[PDB]
């Protein structure tokens, strides 16, 4: 007998790592064939889920806690050599005060700037690995978590996009009770 699990996760480490990488400069990727067509008008086109929501918190992470993150990576120097033990070492403790969105979020970014340390020394071949990494420890140590507080559509409804302005909705609302009361 056996078991797995979904693959969505691995998407989020892809995607995201892929615009921390932009986001500095780099990129890297090829193209291919499949079939498929269209007839309407084409255009940037953005969505409102995980994606955009990931990416957000990921911003903003770095930001509000600049230190918080910087001595982070500063705790593992990813290498050829290097073992996924190390690894998964290093987020547990970051993990070890139960789990939340916030260390969530915080904790992807780590991984996003271990990617940037790799290209940076020319060991970009490193990405796939830690890619990979990623979506083993998402899968045994947050999948049976993120599976017990509504999945991502939670995370996405509260400290997300289209979350941001609900809230924003109301609270613009209420002022306006108080003043007409
Ligand atoms: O922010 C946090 N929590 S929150 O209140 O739930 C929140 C606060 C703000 C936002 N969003 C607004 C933007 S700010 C933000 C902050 C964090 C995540 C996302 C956004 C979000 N969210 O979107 O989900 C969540 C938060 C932020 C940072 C850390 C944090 C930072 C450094 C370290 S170093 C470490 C182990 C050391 C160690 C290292 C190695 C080996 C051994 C020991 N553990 C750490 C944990 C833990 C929690």
């Amino acid at each position: 007998m056996s078991m797995a699990m979904s693959q969505s996760n691995r998407e989020l480490v892809v995607d995201f790592l892929s615009y921390k990488l932009s986001q500095k400069g780099y990129s890297w990727s090829q193209f291919s064939d499949v079939e498929e067509n269209r007839t309407e008008a084409p255009e940037g086109t953005e969505s409102e889920a995980v994606k955009q929501a990931l990416r957000e918190a990921g911003d903003e992470f770095e930001l509000r806690y600049r230190r918080a993150f910087s001595d982070l990576t500063s705790q593992l120097h990813i290498t050829p050599g290097t073992a996924y033990q190390s690894f998964e070492q290093v987020v547990n403790e970051l993990f070890r005060d139960g789990v939340n969105w916030g260390r969530i979020v915080a904790f992807f970014s780590f991984g996003g700037a271990l990617c940037v340390e790799s290209v940076d020394k020319e060991m970009q071949v490193l990405v796939s690995r830690i890619a990979a990494w990623m979506a083993t420890y998402l899968n045994d140590h947050l999948e049976p978590w993120i599976q017990e507080n509504g999945g991502w559509d939670t995370f996405v409804e509260l400290y997300g996009n289209n979350a941001a302005a609900e809230s924003r909705k109301g609270q613009e609302r209420l002022e306006h009770h108080h003043h007409h009361h």
